[PDB]
C-alpha cells in the first residue's frame, strides 16, 4: 500500500485501534486526526484563553510548533518539546474539544499538519475520507450504535456507561460529517474489531 488509506467513523466506533492495526499490518504510519484536535483543546484549557479568540488560539499553536508523532504503537502530540500525550484521552479533554474543533481555523491547522505527511499511511478521523484526503485509493467508515460507543468509552474512563451514554448522545446532538460515497462502511456492532482490522485488511491488498 503506497498511497493513503482513510478509517472513519464517530467516537469510540473502533476506528483509532482499527487504524492502528491496519496500518501496523501493511508496515506504514497511522495518523490520528482526533489526537490533533485533542491537543488544542488541552492546549487552549491550559492556556487560560478564551476559546471563541480563533487568532490567539491559532498563535499558541503555531507558537508551541505542536506536531504529531506516528509512532506504529501509537501516536503523541509534542507542544514545545513536551509530550502531551498523557493527558489527552480524559474526560475534560472529552467534555471541551468540540468548541474548538468546530473552529474553521482550527481544522485548517490541523488539516494542514496531516498534509504534510507523505504518503503512504492510514489517517482516522471524522473527515478523512472527505475533507481532508478525498484522493484516497482506499476509504473505510465504522458505523457503531451509541450504546456500544458508549460501552466502549466508559472502559477507557472514570465514568460509566450510564454517564458516558447520556454526555454521547448530547454531544450527537450537537454536531457531522458522513461517510465518504466511495468508503466501504462496515458496522462494528456486528463484526468484532478483529474481523474489521482483517476485512479492511482484505480489501486493501486486494
Ligand atoms: N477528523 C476529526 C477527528 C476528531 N474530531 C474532533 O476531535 C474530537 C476528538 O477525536 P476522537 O473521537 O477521534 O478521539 C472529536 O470528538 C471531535 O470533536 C474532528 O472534529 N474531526
Amino acid at each position: 500500500m503506497r498511497g493513503i488509506v482513510t478509517i472513519d467513523g464517530p467516537s469510540a466506533s473502533g476506528k483509532s485501534s482499527v487504524a492502528r492495526r491496519v496500518a501496523a499490518a501493511l508496515g506504514v504510519p497511522y495518523l490520528s486526526s482526533g489526537l490533533l484536535y485533542r491537543a488544542a483543546a488541552f492546549l487552549a484549557l491550559r492556556a487560560g484563553v478564551d476559546p471563541g479568540d480563533e487568532e490567539g488560539l491559532l498563535a499558541l499553536l503555531e507558537g508551541l510548533g505542536v506536531r504529531l508523532l506516528a509512532q506504529a504503537e501509537g501516536n503523541r502530540v509534542l507542544a514545545d518539546g513536551e509530550d502531551l500525550t498523557s493527558f489527552l484521552h480524559t474526560p475534560e479533554v472529552d467534555r471541551v474539544v468540540s468548541a474548538v474543533a468546530r473552529l474553521p481555523g482550527v481544522r485548517a491547522w490541523v488539516n494542514r499538519r496531516l498534509k504534510e505527511v507523505p504518503p503512504p499511511f492510514v489517517a482516522e478521523g471524522r473527515d478523512m475520507g472527505t475533507a481532508v484526503f478525498p484522493e484516497a485509493a482506499h476509504k473505510f467508515y465504522l458505523t457503531a450504535s451509541p450504546e456500544v460507543r458508549a460501552w466502549r468509552r466508559a472502559r477507557e474512563r472514570p465514568q460509566a456507561y450510564e454517564e458516558v451514554l447520556r454526555d454521547l448522545l448530547r454531544r450527537d446532538e450537537r454536531d457531522q460529517s458522513a461517510p465518504a460515497p466511495d468508503a466501504l462502511v462496515l458496522d462494528t456492532g456486528g463484526m468484532t474489531l478483529d474481523e474489521v482490522v482483517a476485512w479492511v485488511l482484505a480489501h486493501i491488498r486486494r
